[PDB]
């Protein structure tokens, strides 16, 4: 039973995600579906996307902004 997010919902930039989290949209869902917060300007403003974590391009960008929240969060040393 998949719950719709479509795929990554509307173009997130890694500049856009304040907070990567990974809970179901639905408990019904297999697995934690892939939460996006954004940081305030962002078209989706007060929603939080949701990848669905069964595809391929959610990989990159969830382990790309891994390392990118690391240059947020900063660990620049």
């Amino acid at each position: 039973s998949k719950c719709k997010c479509s795929r990554k919902g509307p173009k997130i930039r890694y500049s856009d995600v304040k907070k990567l989290e990974m809970k179901p949209k639905y408990p019904h869902c297999e697995e934690k579906m892939v939460i996006i917060t954004t940081k305030s300007v962002s078209r989706y403003r007060g929603q939080e996307h949701c990848l669905h974590p069964k595809l391929q391009s959610t990989k990159r960008f969830i382990k790309w902004y891994n390392a990118w929240n690391e240059k947020r969060r900063v660990y620049e040393e």
